[PDB]
């Protein structure tokens, strides 16, 4: 049966991963984009620029909190549409993990908009913790042969490409660059921690490479009063989110690309990263021009 | 491995749903007052309500109105998909039951047919309906769902014996959710009876009529591109809806009667519904444990 191999290439926004999975690409491939089209236009108006202004008023004390985040948390469920309708759509043509006939490249995997984000909103204080869990509860159900590549650069490095690797509508905020470093830096750990056989749960109570401490991954965001019972635990609500946070996670193949170098660099290294990466079979024979023909359709209707 | 029935009472509120449940090796996992009220968000429900009622007074514009309608939203089917979450690896294929599980609403009420009410209602966006229903997760084995019938006048009525704290009587909300509810109940009998939305489209510009499923609500001017083509993304999300909904077991309740009839007409219906086999020695006491546990920490 033909096989086929998924690459999500994620992380923080200024890195220069649109244009290095574009590269890669540029070598039985497709390219899934961002959904810009979808975010300015298609699903709202100028989502994008919606995001970075709430922020600003909330920073400028212009909007409330509550207001802030009853803005972000739509503005979320906007962004990441396309990721999980997706998601959905190509489900049942994945097969068994088992070259590839196609290969996929995504720009972005549906935990972004509906974990990553949200986490670091969160920490900037436009979004409650009771919302992320509530994000993080329809995250869709970890596809076998999920491989993820998130991306690492110095943050100096980071900050002066931020500052050229805008979108319309983006403010620089060097607040949230440091929350969306931080909280992809945490995904990472989580993952490695959930697969060197790490239980939340058993940890809770101490809030490649060896074990991270629990603290070191996305379950210290979780410590918040708002989340807290009268008796100092989790309430179960809570604690089941974190349950299926640790479910999506742990089948997911996680990989880190250096962003610090020239873009055929990071195109070459990411090429290279891409063979010890899990493929998966089809469920039809046809699910390969099905698929095929998906990618490319988001490609000409989201991409810009 | 033992066996379980899985049963989620749902429709438009005001019928008499969780009354009639509760007069029911059986959990009841009520609704999630406390995360509604005081867990997820302070008074969830009154500013539903309340929003909706600036909306139609013009206080506030409907750009306003959806934003707090899709975040509210968000809180109010927390618990469902939670539920939902950590439920499904016990699920196992569909086959009396070890247990027998009485939900006070399946996540689709979250994260359909509420929205699109509220889209009827023009507090919601077509597109932000849509992203809920790309979100409803995959149908498990053996999902049975109850609806209920109930005529108009009489559910006005009811629905004025029995509103949530922060609730407004809202006609025009009852009318809107019992559409939805109606044709919801239509879309089924469609996906079974072999509908495609695709090539049944062309007819909104043995079966029910597409006009008559809620395919009819997504013929909305903000999901066509200039010559009138649904954009292929809001098209996906049509597929979801139709792979979701099609493989649900639904079961009328008519709640124009008595609440020990309506009481002995759901168990009634029971004898048709679809059981399934845990996954582990363990599932049943586990499945038992998270019932009761959601009941006493979420129902008030
Ligand atoms: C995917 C995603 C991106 N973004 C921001 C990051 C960049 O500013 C820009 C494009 O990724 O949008 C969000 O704010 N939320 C999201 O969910
Ligand atoms: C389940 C649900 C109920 N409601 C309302 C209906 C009733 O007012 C109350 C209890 O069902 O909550 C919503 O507004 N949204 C939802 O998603």
């Amino acid at each position: 049966m033909p096989t086929l191999l998924r690459v999500y290439i994620d992380g923080p926004h200024g890195m220069g991963k649109t244009t290095t999975t574009q590269l890669l690409v540029a070598l039985d491939i497709v390219y899934v984009p961002e959904p810009m089209t979808y975010w300015r236009v298609l699903g709202a108006s100028e989502t994008i620029a919606n995001i970075y202004t709430t922020q600003h008023r909330l920073d400028q004390g212009e909007i409330s909190a509550g207001d802030a985040a009853v803005v972000m948390t739509s503005a979320q469920i906007t962004m990441g549409m396309p990721y999980a309708v997706t998601d959905a759509v190509l489900a049942p043509h994945i097969g068994g993990e088992a070259p590839p006939a196609l290969t996929l490249i995504f720009d972005r995997h549906p935990i972004a908009a509906l974990l990553c984000y949200p986490a670091a909103r969160y920490l900037m204080g436009s979004m409650t913790p009771q919302a992320v869990l509530a994000f993080v509860a329809l995250i869709p159900p970890t596809l076998p042969g999920t491989n993820i590549v998130l991306g690492a650069l110095p943050e100096d490095r980071h900050i002066d490409r931020l500052a050229k690797r805008q979108r319309p509508g983006e403010r620089l905020d060097l607040a949230m660059l440091a929350a969306i470093r931080r909280v992809y830096g945490l995904l990472a750990n989580t993952v490695r921690y959930l697969q060197c056989g790490g239980s939340w749960r058993e940890d809770w109570g101490q809030l490649a490479g060896p074990r991270p401490h629990i603290g070191d991954t996305l379950f210290t965001l979780f410590r918040a009063p708002e989340l807290l019972a009268p008796n100092g635990d989790l309430y179960n609500v809570f604690a089941w989110a974190l349950d299926v946070l640790a479910k999506r996670l742990r089948s997911m193949h996680v990989f880190i690309l250096d962003y610090d170098q020239s873009p055929a660099g990071c195109r070459d290294a990411l090429l290279q990263l891409t063979s010890g990466m899990v493929q998966t079979h089809v469920t039809t024979p046809g699910s390969i021009p099905t698929i095929c023909d998906l990618a490319r359709t988001f490609a000409r209707e989201m991409g810009e």
